[PDB]
């Protein structure tokens, strides 16, 4: 759960890019970030942000999209080294 | 033609009606493309094609990322569907 990130409009695009960042350096080699209606673009910006810095040491493990009536995204991210 | 961009103008139930025709024509995978704001709105078609599809749609691929489109760079999402 401490790397289930919820994004919500509280928060910049780069503070949850630092946020996930932070997380794999404490050792999480996976994070989930969760975003629903008008914060799916938000996750997906976080997403993009992280691979701008990252590159290959980044991979997109798994993408989960539906609903829950608004819209969600679910992206598990992966950190390599 | 069965690569459907996802625009502010049109209703989502219109790109749900255009999808099932494009099924109905032979264009057994359409895909849906939906950028920055028109994300959220391209899953919201998907969800109404699969509330009234139910198994007879399948979400073959989904891409994310970012492009240059009209030379601003923009966020993006790729759904394709099979009928």
């Amino acid at each position: 759960k401490p790397n289930e990130i919820v994004i919500t409009k509280s928060k910049r695009i780069e503070d949850y890019v630092l946020d996930t960042i932070i997380l794999f350096n404490q050792g999480y080699e996976e994070v989930e970030i969760r975003g629903s209606g008008q914060e799916i673009n938000k996750a997906i910006e976080v997403y993009n942000q992280l691979v701008d810095r990252l590159k290959e040491g980044v991979r997109l493990e798994k993408v989960d999209i539906g609903s829950e009536r608004i819209s969600y995204i679910l992206l598990r991210l992966k950190r390599i080294y």
